[PDB]
């Protein structure tokens, strides 16, 4: 069903998350965990704080697509376990900084071509899928671009829920 989701989402922050390549959104996937550069991580570390969720929604760069999205369950933090995240150009991994732990809710993928009839507000009105690394979608138009997703049968809200 849907009702946890909507439960999840509820009163939600929600941050376009751009990534350079499939690898690191992989990695993500895998290891429940994602890194910014030092301007989102201070935005991020305010909305943790601000909000009973903040929604990280995941797009390869020139994929076309979303590649799901998560849920942050901390705020940074460094001098962990390191991920060997695909850096591009010449920056080194201390431009990353801290590490946000992140539990999955969806790690299906939604093509642009379906959210073409969500507008971002905080974006000038541009389509959602529209945004820099970092760029806040408003309430509903990030609520209903979750909801678009496929089910994501693999993951059961539950446990999510009693982080909250």
């Amino acid at each position: 069903g849907t009702s946890k989701l909507k439960y999840v989402l509820q009163d939600a922050r929600f941050f376009l998350i751009k990534s350079n390549n499939h690898e690191n959104v992989s990695l993500a996937k895998a290891k429940g965990v994602w890194s910014v550069l030092p301007v989102n991580e201070k935005k991020l570390n305010l909305a943790f704080r601000s909000a009973r969720s903040v929604i990280l929604i995941f797009s390869v760069r020139e994929s076309g697509k979303f590649q799901g999205f998560a849920r942050l369950s901390s705020e940074s933090h460094h001098g962990g376990s390191p991920i060997h995240w695909v850096l591009p150009a010449g920056m080194s991994a201390k431009m990353l900084g801290g590490v946000f732990k992140i539990d999955w809710i969806c790690r299906r993928e939604l093509p642009f071509t379906k959210s073409a009839h969500l507008t971002n507000p905080w974006n000038e009105h541009k389509p959602v899928k529209i945004g820099r690394d970092g760029q806040e979608i408003e309430l509903e138009c990030g609520t209903q671009l979750c909801l678009l997703f496929p089910p994501d049968e693999s993951i059961d809200l539950y446990q999510v829920i009693h982080k909250m």
